[PDB]
């Protein structure tokens, strides 16, 4: 048994096929809780959550066993989604620590074994916390990897050499970190819904100071009250520095809701600093 | 000497350049028999076997030595082909076992060293027995690998870590399993020709039960006598289950010729079961 | 710490971000001399050397420290370029030996860590001395690798397993060998300019003898005096054999300037042999 052959064998029973039929779409997912909670990506079941009348998500295990599915919740802003299999034994995956992942580590982008176009690709960690563009469109602070990510392993986990989940694949290959995955899944399980910060700002990238040049501020938004104007260039949102519009959408998510936060920007070349109170995007869930 | 550096060095003298000139086309191949039998893929020499008057296939070894070639036989249905070098010493490759290959094993997609666009790529086994579409067109029950397969290593072997051939490259990278390779090469050497099963059925894929929806049945075919109609959906051919039209063409090849075999299909949603006697595709060679 | 994780960690401080602003363009480079000499590729700073009035190349280290840059020299014919950081401590990279590199060795295509689209890809050596086509356009006798080369690691080094530079990345992935890199950088530092051989010949590829069919000979060139005509097919330039026009441009560079050299060619199918005295491309620097 080789190095990568043993890792894919242990975690295989913890990887699952996810398919919604009507047509049809198929994907992958990982078993993260013994109660029957399976984590996938939102675009896999995105067609099962916008059309619930003509679709029926099913769960195919590694041993061929089928079972119905139950959508616990999803998060299109970080492209995560949690499913439920009631009264199923269950091979629980081992969840890793994304903060301990370093550039250079060997990883495995596992897909569901019984899948039609399943993959199992191997690479290393090419980048950490890379904002990548990807139901509302979004951008994620992802783990980059030279292991190929396609329809096969999309949904499946990004496994380290200790057979532990360092991320969840999404579709030069990118994965959502496991630490951002656990936080979203822990509040998608409990609260059935996540609440992300918001400032009400449409931005565009620039490369001249660079950053996210503001396009349109929402009327009544926290940004409109903190003094952010159009045409200024956001160079730092809070403790994070903003390199372009892709990193701008990711920086606002790490801001505490209600806590007044600083936002540095350059308007007419002149560097101003701006205080904003991040609103919740879900006024009914917060 | 590294791990992959030693494997490619031992098997290098067993990998060969194959080139037909007139324009011209070049490829790769492996030495599998001491008598001078070299295995390649059919599309490499496909232009040397349909135009034998304006072409002349030649064999370039790792030590630069050239020699003429002799087409023993080919199989476009599994994209295999065997050549012959008379009175040549000869580095015989070690043939592996495809059934022992597991997802995760490190592999090497070797190409002919002296080739113009030669490659030597490294990956793992991404999938086993994946029907892939690819002279009559066909589909093969291939070994998938994340190692790149291109014009360089096309023809060359897919080598495991024990420096043993687990497959032969063909042109997200796919290879023909060595066990299906040996069987085809053993009867392409002896009988000079392979004979594959046939039922006389044109099929199309569907994803609603799914499977291979039948398009046109050949008049007088075994399928026309066993009761298979048009518009029904083939869900299983024999002991194999049919997921789409690509897997359908692969399942019929494993059926014994003359032996009555079952074929389950759904016509008007109603699941019927059908007995068919697979014909040989070569009535003169069987 | 994994195998590839330790190699990328040691050499990380020796890899540098290179950016010219006005927009703007960013790249990568390696620290090869303690005096502050940083090597990159010419197309990275190509916009900083043709437009010096509206651009300002800057150097960002791994520890975030910025510093201005100083163009010591560049070579578009082998796509190399050397920069200068005065009075900077400095993590000097360990330079490897390209002649000791064998097909199969694990390599790391490192990019600048703080880069916007930085990569760190891992592969093996797929080919040695592969002429690849790539300010005057050119072709290089490059190291091929299955590790992905993109805008991220372009400029950065191709690191072996001993944390030593075997090449410099350029943009199925290719790198300029470190031995050809040192020679160009040693005379780009000293003489501020490289001088490459020239014969005055425009060639085109052919695959029938094959080689580089001559298109246009420059009036007064060494080729026009040694007896090379148009329409003949160059099959060998010196000790090198010419397989196509891409290898032809690389073979002339290894010829000594002034030393009469042989050039074998086939005109009307008849094999002639031709003596040429390679001119310097820079009559003022030689």
């Amino acid at each position: 048994a080789g190095r990568f052959t043993k890792v894919a064998a242990a975690v295989a029973d913890s990887v699952v096929t996810i398919e919604s039929v009507s047509e049809g779409m198929q994907g992958s997912g990982v078993i993260v809780d013994g109660r029957g909670y399976i984590v996938t990506n939102n675009h896999v079941i995105s067609e099962a959550a916008n059309n619930p009348s003509q679709f029926k998500t099913t769960v195919v295990f590694n041993d061929g066993k089928e079972v119905p599915a139950n959508l616990v919740g999803r998060d299109p802003k970080t492209d995560l989604a949690v499913l439920k299999v009631d009264n199923v034994n269950l091979t629980v995956a081992r969840l890793g620590d994304s903060s301990k992942v370093r550039v250079g580590d060997e990883v495995l982008a596992v897909g569901a074994p019984l899948g039609l176009r399943s993959t199992v690709t191997q690479g290393i960690v090419s980048a950490l916390h890379r904002p990548v563009p990807l139901d509302t469109d979004t951008v994620i602070d992802a783990i980059q990897t030279d292991a190929s990510i396609a329809h096969g392993n999309s949904g499946g986990p990004l496994i380290d050499m200790d057979a532990q989940v360092i991320g969840i694949n999404t579709a030069l290959g990118f994965a959502i970190p496991v630490n951002e995955m656990k936080l979203v899944a822990n509040s998608l399980i409990k609260d059935g819904k996540i609440v992300h910060p918001t400032l009400g700002i449409s931005t565009r990238s620039v490369s001249n100071a660079s950053g996210a040049q503001v396009a349109n501020v929402k009327a009544g938004s926290p940004a409109q009250k903190g003094g952010i104007l159009e045409n200024d260039v956001i160079v730092k949102v809070g403790n994070r520095a903003v390199a372009d519009s892709d990193e701008f959408v990711v920086a606002v998510r790490q801001l505490a809701i209600g806590q007044d936060a600083p936002i540095e920007v350059v308007r007419e070349g002149r560097h101003v600093t701006l205080t904003v109170k991040p609103d919740p995007d879900s006024t009914l869930e917060h």
